[PDB]
């Protein structure tokens, strides 16, 4: 049988309350037991190792947690007799994690997120069956080398594309701008298409000596915009700011002046939208060039937050930093 | 043939270039001439009026302009010849105009916002198509009292639904928590629902005498977030601020830390939520009795803003704005 | 509390297997009884009868047991005890059932629909929660005269609107042409719109005396289609065809020459399309008039056959039924 | 600059009324070179020739159409001048002529299908705009292998997943099973996934020999269905039925008697579904192998025909044609 390890960043995702009886079998981490407890079809598909990796809810991560899971998904990755991992996560920043080991997991084996938007207390709780066809993506033949995948609600997704779109429905993940790539249904997995864009192996980021991220803010455009919150984030100390901005990336005039002394100062500016869909695209309304900004393209202010800070890790350069968004 | 004014508050959005001779009929405005030059057949339709209301991008909007465009329509739909009004606007913040004036629109006499995605010198502009439509709107019998209403790409929104959720698409406005409430196709129009949240002359709202709204910023969430735009909101003088938060309106900790601070010193904190859609909802992971917030249910936060600055005109207590969220 | 009568179509939609103790309460039907055992917490918010109406799948319905369900839901509706009715039902027909009661019930008390597209021995089976929110929609003071709805996925369609879009997810039914019209989350119900199309009590439609419905077929187009399946229908006895065109409702020409013969002969052809959402106009590329047909407008086939079902049970004149399809 | 073929299958998609001059150059085409005359800009980015292989609307079309077309793209793609081809089509049809070249074209070439739902003299036609993003999506570098693509809405989708989805709108196109595989935006070419199911070259049909493709009906399951429409199919000398079924591809039971006699007698039955959108799947209600039945899996009635009908070119048995739905 194939061997995973599940990682767990915070409680479990599937059943509620105290075990029936004291397991023999010992995971490796108390929350992982409670999971093969809840769902215990899983443990015909693969034998499973558990570790705890933090103990937060997921909008309580850290790059210090994204650090500290990014280097263990890749040593467990080097190692022979390991197939694939999972994590368990909170669905409010699962897509910021998955991108960020898209491009920093050093292996082609299947790494796949997961998580319950109910309680596992709840009626009708999504998480057994979410875990349950996680098991069942991480070890198909057919996940290799697909990248980073979250696996919510029947369906596949990419890391680069995956997002949540809804407060509250167990349909919430979605890929706004390509879909999903696969689906599973009672653990039957197929996959209809797969990411042009590099990840993983590919990916020329590296964080194994990194033990802290550049600081990159979001900041949240509309009418009778201000200048306050580009200056204080400057202030902080911000290396990077994501302006989620109007329409196609549009700034109001204040902010845009204060964007371009950021700018000048050394701090990268990169334009995306608060819109949820499409790219945020060069050689429209904004003169990035003349500006000196960079243009999202088709992510999201979150996801763009994360790609600028992993490419601040080595660059502040305008231009090489407009071909990372632009490759990746 | 029914009266109605067009006003506009930037450019032209259909057609492009000088007249090919110069009208006999002076509308009232250049821009609007210009747009029955360019779209011909809406003159044996309705007899049109034309004013300049502002002359900007939707990017540069403003409280000032809003006060102005929503007085302006108050007088013009108190006039009995006056059927309806249509306003053209930039997409980028046409949905926050619309809410707004939703609000403040004392009258059940159509109003309808119409804009163009591409320009009106583009290959396959929307514009002409766009405008046709939004005057068979303003002068169907059944848009009476259906609210301030969006009207693009063949489809009729309701003003408290619309986003633009998409930076490029001709297809960018949608209402992601209950659709559109119509059609309009090649100018047949078909109402399906109605909004039944109070609006327009059922509004409590009036901004006769406002000179300036109320100071509400928006902030963005993410993982490793900050109080530093918090306190520069604060140090602004903001009299409400919006939190895009994590999945159902979740904050960072350091960030729900201000945010509490804010909301003792009498700052009006609502949060919302970045996914898109879906409600945030009380009664969550956040104390919003204990903490002094207000959750801001089915909106977004971009309307979100809307709608706390016009409660601000009237009160900052946290029940009574909860209860404003609660019911528009 | 407030009195409801669960009806059952089928099995149970939600628990599976033995009671764990034979109940002191009998409801009137066994799969009630077991409803309330398998959703315990429904027995707070109402007071609950049960029958069984029918016992098979959803793709097994017939006219007759649509006739036996609509005029025992307006016998119970017509008790001054009785506040609302749920009917469970397989969610394959679900809205075909929903749209003939939304014509045929005959009082503005709420009519819900519920059912659960995994079955309630699953891993996250969503009957309970559907089951359990479809209570919550029933007693809710709001859902009065908003007619049939379906409650499925925390969310509330209108009858006129719904449709089962997707083979499995859970979040497969949707309201192509509208959207949800309200929203129901851990029990919470909240509108935001209502259907502006006659419903329930304004119907003209009375099926009281009727004890079979008119035969009405519905055909698939496509590139090189036949003739030989409008002939069949005819020779069957039908007393109108559904055609769900290509594109608009367009008909490959062999087709519509059977389609034209079969209109002459006094069987009522009405268009639809096999595309899944938007209008079949009238005056697009078909010439209603000149061959004799009817054009279904903003419906989807199977719920236009359920429309011209119940016109033909009391016209067959062209005319006539064009304005019903343009009314209801 | 590259060489490409425009082939119209009927009328001009972009322009309208007579030309302004008599063009100097002949494409090969009037319809094309109205096309070259209504969007000028196309003559920069390539040198275009063209064919008219048929002259009709797209619900005309027929199986000897397919093969005419598939084997003169052939042709076209083996000479070594000709970088890609681009097809005009109406836009009902689109689909089945698209998944039909993209099984029989055995090339790596780009192969672009395009239409407009609006006519060309239209107000706000989207001819002009689909067909020069067309042009350079198919004279792209990245376009090759990527199969054959359907070109609208500035979205780039793949063939095998592609269908319309509304009856009028200009955003009518869409892949409801996976997303759009790119964008094309004012030209600029963008592709962010792709497909992993074998297309083109890797296909195993081959219709250079074939002059008359298997007859396949289409049958629409309801409630109260019928075995006459089967046997009508039948008597016609049908090779395959695709059968859209309830929900999980499910029959109603009289339809599923004539079914399973159609299968005994060697006619192949598809399982398909009416919702729109999901798996037919294997497994569920219908006991495929007992009954003798194919299911489609995620595919649409449509394009479940069209890859019958190739699979009768080469089988008709069971086992081996599930493996092809299975497959492609
Ligand atoms: N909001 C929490 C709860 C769990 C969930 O919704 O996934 C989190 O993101 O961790
Ligand atoms: N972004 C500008 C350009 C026009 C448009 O996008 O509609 C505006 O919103 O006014
Ligand atoms: N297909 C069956 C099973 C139950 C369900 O999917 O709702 C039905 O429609 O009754
Ligand atoms: N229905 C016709 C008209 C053109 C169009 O809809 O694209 C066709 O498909 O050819």
């Amino acid at each position: 049988k194939p061997q995973v390890t599940i990682l767990a960043t915070g409680g479990t995702i599937a059943g509620s309350g105290e075990s029936s009886v004291k397991s023999s079998y010992s995971a490796g981490a108390v929350t992982v037991d409670k999971l093969l407890a809840a769902v215990p079809a899983i443990n015909d598909l693969a034998t499973i190792k558990g570790e705890q990796i933090s103990s937060i809810g997921s909008q309580e991560m850290t790059g210090k947690v994204w650090l500290k899971l990014a280097k263990r998904v890749n040593e467990l990755l080097a190692q022979k007799e390991t197939e694939a991992v999972i994590i368990t996560h909170g669905t409010d920043t699962m897509e910021e994690t998955a991108f960020f080991l898209n491009l920093t997991v050093k292996s082609q084996k299947p790494v796949v997120l997961v998580g319950a938007m109910r309680p596992g207390s709840s009626m009708s709780a999504d998480g057994p069956m979410n875990l349950y066809n996680a098991v069942n993506v991480a070890i198909n033949k057919a996940s290799t080398n697909k990248g980073v995948v979250i696996v919510m609600n029947d369906e596949i997704h990419a890391a680069r594309e995956a997002t949540k779109l809804n407060t509250t429905a167990v349909n919430a993940f979605a890929s706004p701008n390509t879909g999903k790539i696969g689906t599973v249904y009672y653990g039957k997995v197929e996959y209809f298409t797969q990411s042009v864009r590099p990840h993983t192996l590919a990916s020329e980021f590296d964080i194994s000596k990194i033990e802290e991220l550049p600081r990159v803010d979001i900041l949240y455009a509309h009418p009778d915009d201000t200048d306050v919150l580009v200056n204080a984030a400057l202030q902080a100390g911000a290396k990077g700011i994501i302006h989620a901005g109007m329409g196609n990336g549009n700034p109001f005039p204040l902010t845009q002046n204060a964007l371009e002394k950021a700018a000048k100062s050394g701090v990268v500016v990169a334009r995306s939208s608060r819109v949820g869909s499409g790219s945020t695209t060069q050689e429209a309304e904004v003169d990035d060039k003349k500006l000196g900004f960079v243009a999202t393209e088709s992510l999201n202010p979150q996801k763009a937050r994360v790609l600028l800070m992993l490419a601040l890790t080595k660059t502040s350069d305008r231009e090489a930093i407009q071909k990372i968004f632009s490759t990746y």
